C-alpha cells in the first residue's frame, strides 16, 4: 500500500528529493519525468526507474500514480499544477510557487476545485534547529513573543552550483529570503505590513544580493529578515538560518553551529539542535537535506490522514506576498500592506 | 594654566563628570550648581568645592569659570545654554539635546552668534570599542561599508537607579536610541531616510522600552538600529552595544564581552576592545565612566587648540533629528525624511 509518486524535474535539488523519497515510508518513486534526456537518464539510473519521460502530458496521460512531485524551474510551475488538478493527481510544488501573486492564486483555485491537496516545497522552517525554536516558542517558556531576528549572511560561492541565478535582474529575496520570510511567518505568523531595501554589492550579477525587510506581525511582534551573499565572514555560516526572538519572560538565540540557547524564568538552557547527518547527506548541506525528508514524510501523513498540508499552496500565497511586497517595496521606497494584496 | 569649569545640575550622573573633570589634564571645577541643596551638599563635599550655587543666573553674574557643563535633565537646557551664550561662557549640554529640534537649532545659532564652543555630551561614540570599530572601518580593512546593526537589548533594572525613566510618556528612544543613533551616524555616517516601529512590554512604566529602526545612509548603506530593555538574556549584556558591519572586502563583529572580529582579504583578526577601569569606576557601568573622561579630556583639548568638538551642537542635531523622526514614523508608521527636517 505504497503511494506511488511521479517526479517532474530530474534536476540537481530532485537528486535530494529522489534519495528522500526512497527514506519516506508509505510512499515511493514509480516515474520521473525531464526535458532534458541526459538528467532524465542519470537520475532514473542512479534510482532505478523503470518509468521515463520526456514531457508531462505523456506521463499524466498514462497515469498510473498516486500523486505528483514538481522539481521543475519555476516557468513550468502553474502548468504542471493546471495538469495535475485536471487529471485529480494531488501535488507537490518546488519554490518559488509560482512567477506572481496572481498564478499562485489562481493554481491554489483550481486545486480546491479540483478537490486535490496542493503543497508548496518549502522546506527550510522543517529544519530541525527551526523546528525547535518553533517548539520551545509554543511551549510559552518564553511568555508571548514581541520580536525576532532571521538572519541568513553568507560569502558562499552559490553562484558555481547554479550559474543562472548571476543572471536574473531578481536575485536573494526570490531565491533565500523567500526562505527566510516563511521561517519568520512560521515563527511570528502572518504579516501585516512590511518595508524593505535591497542592494547590489557582487560586480558579478544582475540581481540584489543584499535584502534587509522590516516585518509588522499580525500579533503585533516586530521583526528583521536580513539576507545577504556578499557577507565575508570568518567561520562560513552556510546554510544555517540564525535566529532570536524576545518574548515577555524570556529569549530564544539560535547561533552559529545549531545553538540553541533559552532564557526563561527556571534560569537558562543550552541545547544542540543539529540535524540528523543521513547517509545520502553532505555536509553543510545535511540541514536542508534532512528537512527534505521531512517535509515529504509530512506529505504522505497528511495524505493518508487527509489533512491540510504546513506549506500548503494557500498558506504559501501568505509566504509569497511577502516576496513580491519586498521587490515592490525597495523600489517604492514605501511600506506596503500584505492584507490589500491577498 | 588650568581651565575652570562650573558644573550645573549635581545629580547621578554629574557624579561620573566631576571624578573624570578630576583626571582631566588642563582643566578642573572650580563651582557647582543645583537647584537642590542636598545635592548641591552632597556633591560639594565629595568633590572639596567651596562655590556653591542654588541657582545658574546667580553664578553666571559671579564668574569666574572658563566654560559651563550642563548636567542637568532636559527641561532646563535650552535656558542653560542661552545665559551661556549670553554671557560667552563655552557650554557643554548633556542630552538629550532639547525637546525638540526646532529648541535645538536655536541652541545651536545663539552659540554661533555669540562666537563660542557648544558640545553635546554625547558619550557612547567615545567608548574604547566604539572608537575602535571606527578606527578598523577608516583603515579600508573591510572596504566600503554597505550594511550595519547597532544592537542594545537588556533587561537591566536602569528604572532602580533613575525612577523618573519609569514616569514619562517617552523612553527607551530619548534615554537610550539616541546614543545608538548616534553611534549609526559616527560609523555609517548621515541618514538620508528612517523607519521606526516601538512597543511597550513592560507592564509597570508608561514609555515605550522596545524600538526598532531601519536607517537609509546617505552614502547607499543600509543599517538596523535595535533597542531593548524588555529582553532577558541568559548573561546581560548591559551596558554594551553590539556592532555589525559588513563591507565589500570584509566584515566587523563587535559582540558581547567586547570581542572584536574583524575579517578581510588577509584573513581573520580578533581583538580585545574592553574599556579600561578607571580608579573611581565601577563594573559594569566602567565602559560608560571612561567614556566621560574621552570626552571631557576631548573638550578640554579642543577649547585650548581652538578646533571644534566632534559631538558640537551643530553635529549632534543630525542625530536628534533621528530621535524625532522615530518618534514621528512610529506614530504614522510612515518612512520619514531626515534631510527635510534640518
Ligand atoms: N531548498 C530547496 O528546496 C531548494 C534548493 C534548490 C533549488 N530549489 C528549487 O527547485 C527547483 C529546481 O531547482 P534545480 O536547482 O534542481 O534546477 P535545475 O535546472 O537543476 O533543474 C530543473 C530541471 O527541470 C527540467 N525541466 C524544466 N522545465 C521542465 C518541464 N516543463 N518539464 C519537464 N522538465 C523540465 C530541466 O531539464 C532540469 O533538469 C527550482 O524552482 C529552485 O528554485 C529548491
Ligand atoms: N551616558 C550618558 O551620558 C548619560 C547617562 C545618564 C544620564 N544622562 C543624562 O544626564 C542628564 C541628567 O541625568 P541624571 O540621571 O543625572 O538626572 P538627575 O535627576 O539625577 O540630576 C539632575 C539634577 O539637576 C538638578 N536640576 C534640574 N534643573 C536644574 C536647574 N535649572 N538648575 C540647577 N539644577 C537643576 C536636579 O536637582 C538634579 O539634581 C539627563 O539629561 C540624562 O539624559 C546621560
Ligand atoms: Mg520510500
Ligand atoms: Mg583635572
Amino acid at each position: 500500500t505504497e503511494l506511488k509518486g511521479a517526479l517532474i524535474g530530474c534536476g540537481f535539488f530532485a537528486v535530494n528529493q529522489m534519495h528522500a523519497w526512497k527514506d519516506v515510508k508509505g510512499a515511493g518513486i514509480a516515474a520521473i519525468c525531464d526535458r532534458d534526456p541526459k538528467r532524465l537518464k542519470l537520475v532514473g539510473d542512479q534510482f532505478g526507474i523503470e518509468r521515463r519521460y520526456g514531457d508531462a502530458a505523456a506521463l499524466f496521460a498514462d497515469g498510473g500514480f498516486d500523486f505528483v512531485d514538481i522539481a521543475t524551474t519555476v516557468q513550468s510551475h502553474r502548468a504542471l499544477v493546471e495538469m495535475a488538478a485536471a487529471h485529480k493527481v494531488p501535488a507537490i510544488c518546488q519554490k518559488p510557487f509560482a512567477k506572481s501573486l496572481s498564478d499562485a492564486k489562481a493554481m491554489v483555485r483550481t486545486c480546491e476545485n479540483a478537490d486535490i491537496p496542493l503543497m508548496v516545497h518549502e522546506n527550510f522552517r522543517w529544519q530541525t534547529p527551526i523546528q525547535a525554536v518553533k517548539a520551545v516558542l509554543e511551549s510559552g517558556a518564553i511568555g508571548e513573543p514581541f520580536w525576532g531576528r532571521f538572519s541568513f549572511r553568507s560569502g558562499f560561492d552559490v553562484f558555481s552550483g547554479q550559474p543562472y541565478l548571476a543572471e536574473g535582474e531578481r536575485f536573494i529575496i526570490e531565491d533565500l529570503g523567500i526562505h527566510t520570510l516563511d521561517i519568520a511567518r512560521f515563527i511570528l505568523g502572518d504579516v501585516a505590513t512590511l518595508t524593505a531595501r535591497t542592494k547590489r554589492v557582487n560586480p558579478k550579477i544582475k540581481g540584489e544580493d543584499v535584502a534587509t525587510i522590516l516585518l509588522d506581525h499580525q500579533n503585533g511582534a516586530t521583526s528583521i529578515v536580513d539576507v545577504s551573499y556578499a557577507t565575508k565572514l570568518g567561520t562560513e555560516p552556510f546554510p544555517e538560518t540564525l535566529i532570536d526572538i524576545d518574548g515577555t519572560q524570556g529569549t530564544i538565540r539560535l547561533s552559529q553551529g545549531y545553538r540553541l540557547e533559552v532564557t526563561g524564568p527556571n534560569g537558562m538552557t543550552i541545547s544542540d539542535a543539529s540535524p540528523q547527518l543521513l547517509s545520502w547527506a553532505s555536509r553543510p548541506w545535511h540541514n536542508i537535506q534532512e528537512s527534505v525528508l521531512a517535509i515529504q514524510q509530512h506529505w504522505t501523513d497528511r495524505l493518508s490522514s487527509g489533512g491540510e498540508t504546513s506549506t500548503s499552496g494557500a498558506d504559501n500565497l501568505k509566504t509569497f506576498a511577502l516576496v513580491e511586497a519586498a521587490y515592490e517595496s525597495a523600489a517604492n521606497g514605501r511600506t506596503v500592506d500584505i492584507g490589500a494584496m491577498l
